[PDB]
């Protein structure tokens, strides 16, 4: 939709954004105990009941950044972004109350199991498409989440009559929502996960490393009503209580994404 | 063969293509429960008693597009659409974060329920003719008449255990030809690239990406792509993610759509 | 051979195409268990140790016939291979007769464990080291095998005296049999190896990908008399019966080479 | 902050730092039993009541370098400082854990080898002209440092530092001192140091690890500028968790091995 | 050394090819368990760590003599390295642990991985580290080990060196490449462990590497010899009742040289 004309040269042209997102795994209020990970993992006793409680399910983390009043017009193009998970060596920790290795002598179990790392930046919200491994998932326990109205057999799959954007943090959950890629032409995204039960989680941080977000024709995301929209999610894994009571394990992310001016129709 | 010359210039000599996928796993029917899993996988008592129940076996996804048409076949030169390249991803992957569903479950009742975990398959294709396939099986004896609308051969052969070139198809069917006996035939498929991993065990950790920032250049050697035989891009796909496994053992395959975003341009070839 | 200049313009050129189908031990395409080991067994003592016929992968390997071209003559010089390996996807199958997961409700194991995967190509026989886990191995129960007449403790290490010639398909025990990396200079071999128990096969395949074979110097393998010679082994796990009896499973290999024609002295 | 100028050529622009750091795991007494492990790990009965003994947890490794004295000044329109520029850095004394005959739980009934070490790895090292820049990141708020007095850690505890809560910053100052499991890297600062950092996890993982002497690390960030060393201080830190040792009763000891590094630093001119 | 030019022209090269067997314990290839070590035993207690003899695997290692010859000096540029008889492991019916209730394959050779080589103009000098500095070394006094023993050897103590210069000889349990020397030496190392873990190898005929450093010089053979060294342990031979045997692969090397003047 965006005619995209010449680069914005010389003093001023560019501009850097910092921020970080704190993980929203369940337990999303900072003042209470549980904080960064997931109320306890509970399992439905068939799939037509099958409703989580309140808190026990990861959600995305975003947030709108307000960039620089500009004026053909100006608008911000992202260039790059650093990124990196912030904390992950607070995993190096095996004297938790948890439940513990070789005959209740041994290591206390570190949070393990399934990974889940997305980060997305673009100049508008990251939109969405549903899709979830249980049509009949009840959402009822918690009225804050953002979930479709109706249920239908279809959205085990791919139903592109379903779909939403990522407009609140702590809100939309993982489990049902991931990005559209029918859309999101303004919006750079990439993720990874790994799962299996008990697997090791495998983290790498660095601030070394620069992201481009410039497309194939050299073009970042273009900053709408000078908004740059930055949106994650990053499980590590599960903490296991001594009773086998498993929760989530999330981890902050940072950013610093590197903006510059460009003149557009 | 055909031989390739010039690519045409301007405005309107590139286009895009656009659409998705959704997984064949066995239910394959979108109003139905179940959809996007196979119905529960049994287990054969012998060899020549390996019967597979109506919709437990995954099946290619697959897809014709009708592309922008290019009407002189008197000259010395046609015009053909060539895939330059695809951004292809597997969608839905953050679904798998869920382990509050009715399955078997950690710890003594106490812990997570088991997520979809276990044997990832994953192939796509992108040609401009259907992809050609090769039979190869595990078991020759394998009997698929419990569904007739799976497409198999109509004779079973030890050899098939291997590499016999007797037996070959070609994808003209989305849903209907088995992932478990039908491979592409590297012998053929000229005018096709495809792209598959297969990562197996018993309840090995799915490895998974999702971005829409990789370009998959089609290019051959020698810098051309596949070229659309009767202006018709040949879209084919397979995404298993693994099983999920119910409370009392019973495990069912689970697969997620995958989406394709081919650009295209016009190549003058030799008539 | 003293190589000379390259041979220039129409039918320099020429390709050759095929596949070798898998020696796992049931070698014979018109009987059950095609493409399988016979089952595997477990040596009562290292002195007795004697596997049963059939239970013992061997490489695969063909020489094709190239055209005749023939002071200096013309050899075919193999310049690249694209190669993959057949029927992976026959590996998405869970329903087999065989042991099965979570108290007899769950799937069939899919074949897992270890993997095995090389290739070669070159314009001669590929040359062999002998070295094995066992000295002793005791090969007779088959006797179409090609293994050294005579038995040694030092080849559990390397003995130069132990060596052959990979001439014949389904006959070279991969156990005792590893290319000689003190020859091959008209071979290229690429080989990995992925072992332990329950192993979960990890496999590729693609139709896009050219392995270059012209060595440092530019030259590729040259075809003496008009021969190219290919082999392999792809052992991608075993099938794991009901009762617990396993075997190996392997899968064809697909080859399309490129050769040129090169001029040589005679 | 630092507007860098040209490089300052001639005899004596370019020195090297050539150092190794041991392993902090807890046992840090060079002279007494089990060093290079830490003391055995226990757990917490519950999260209210979790308080490590002393010397059973990690912490980084660290040691600031004197490097050749320069001029400081306010005067002066520019000033040199040394500029890192680059790192050969390796794991030492991996081959110490090709052994399976210590004192440990033994596989296949009391007949097979003993449990090599095993587990958790974590890697990291830093490279900067001051301090490493942490943030307090913790898995459990209430964690109770006080059996080990030396330890750097918050006087104030709050639920808010199992994410991150920017009120809680600290430099790596002290060696032997600040545990690994509540401080991490700082990314909102380091704008000084390069970090690079790993974590492998699970219980009773293969470690993983490699060695050579022929890998150089560019320090250069994406304008070819490196660290610049500050009062002529050169900062390097690490840790390098390589499992667990498991004890024939099932107690388990962190394991770690030194670092070695091998620094190139040039003259550069700065404004003043 | 001041390196000086490169030597032209014909007879600068030269090219030296060897193997190496394994050290793995039994070392001896006319006696029994050769290539594998004796059966690993397991200490008591930390302070009665003492290996049988033959059950710990050493560093291979040979001196090559190279062609006599400012003073011109060999500079070895590249070698081509593989771990040969990888296909051995093809095997799981050896007298062994099975499967299955005793139905199923043998336990293929499994486990602990460590690999490395060097090559280099003067021997690989060594530092010790040792995971136990109590380890008592004296059931085989063949062993090169440091006279004294203290803590400190658990870490890096830079008074316990050495230099590789005997075959089958140095623990690889205590011995590591000394970071801080080795300037004449490249060397390059992998570690992977665990009880069972699947053993990833690879072999090929067709990669170099090449040994010039970041000034583009390659180890100087000091004396005409040229020194390669290495190990490749590739896991455990799990026999029928438990007990387990290091299992390791010779490596093979092709090393080019070229003639370097030096001051
Ligand atoms: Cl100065
Ligand atoms: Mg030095």
């Amino acid at each position: 939709n965006i005619e995209v004309l010449n680069l914005v040269t010389g003093p001023d042209s560019i501009t850097t954004i910092e921020l970080y997102l704190n993980t929203r795994m369940g337990q999303n209020d900072e003042s209470k105990d549980n904080y960064g990970y997931s109320e306890k993992v509970t399992v439905a006793n068939s799939s037509d009941q099958d409703k989580p409680t309140s808190g026990e399910i990861p959600t995305y983390s975003t947030a709108r950044i307000n960039l620089p009043m500009l004026n053909t017009l100006t608008m911000w193009e992202a260039v790059s972004v650093k990124t990196e998970v912030v904390g992950v060596s607070s995993l190096v920790n095996v004297h938790m109350a948890t439940k513990r290795m070789y005959d209740d002598k041994g290591i206390g179990f570190p949070v393990e199991g399934m990974n889940f790392h997305m980060f997305a930046v673009g100049g508008e919200p990251l939109e969405l498409q549903f899709l979830t491994g249980n049509y009949r998932t009840d959402y009822s326990a918690n009225d804050k989440l953002v979930v479709p109205p109706i249920k239908h057999q279809s959205t085990q799959g791919l139903n592109p009559h379903y779909k939403q954007k990522l407009t609140k943090d702590g809100a939309f959950p993982v489990e049902c929502w991931c990005p559209d890629p029918s859309k999101n032409e303004n919006t750079r995204y990439y993720g990874s996960y790994t799962g299996g039960q008990s697997t090791p989680p495998v983290l790498q941080f660095t601030n070394t490393v620069t992201t481009v977000l410039l497309d194939e024709n050299g073009v970042g995301p273009l900053c709408k009503g000078d908004g740059l929209y930055v949106s994650c999610c990053d499980i590590v894994g599960f903490l296991v209580g001594k009773d086998g009571d498993m929760q989530y394990r999330g981890l902050p992310r940072y950013f610093n994404i590197l903006l510059r001016k460009r003149t557009v129709r």
